């Protein structure tokens, strides 16, 4: 996989932001992970995680992985990456994700993103406290 950039247009919520890519306006759904719902419990954190991430970055960074890049609804499917760190990763790692949604297309990061749940899920943190 590759690198591509991007720019924030706007967070959304823990795991979809509105970005531009190749000069046109998307919304990516970050591969691999569950946020949950603004409405439900660590929702507003996961959400808040995120912005923060993305907001004080300098440089946003697109990745798409081997199967579909846009799912059903439109949204991109990617990892994203702040300033080198990916948001998917980083999210599992602090227990405001689930592992999730690893269809056999795009699963390139998901023992990446495991080994984070485990650590996540050891040290109980948030989901798992
Ligand atoms: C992360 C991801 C979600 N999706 C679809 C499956 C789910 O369909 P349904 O909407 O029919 O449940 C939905 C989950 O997204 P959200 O978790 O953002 O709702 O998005 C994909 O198709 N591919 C993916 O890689
Ligand atoms: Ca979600």
């Amino acid at each position: 996989l590759h690198k591509e950039p991007a720019t924030l247009i706007k967070a959304i919520d823990g795991d979809t932001v509105k970005e531009m890519y190749k000069g046109q306006p998307m919304t990516f759904r970050l591969l691999l992970v569950d946020t949950p719902e603004f409405n439900e419990k660590y929702g507003p954190e996961a959400s808040a995680f995120t912005k923060k991430m993305v907001e004080n970055a300098k440089k946003i960074e697109v990745e798409f992985d081997k199967g579909q890049r846009t799912d059903k609804y439109g949204r991109g499917l990617a990892y994203i990456y702040a300033d080198g760190k990916m948001v998917n990763e980083a999210l599992v790692r602090q227990g405001l994700a689930k592992v999730a949604y690893v269809y056999k297309g795009n699963n390139t990061h998901e023992q990446l993103l495991r080994k984070a749940e485990a650590q996540a899920k050891k040290e109980k943190l948030n989901i798992w406290s």
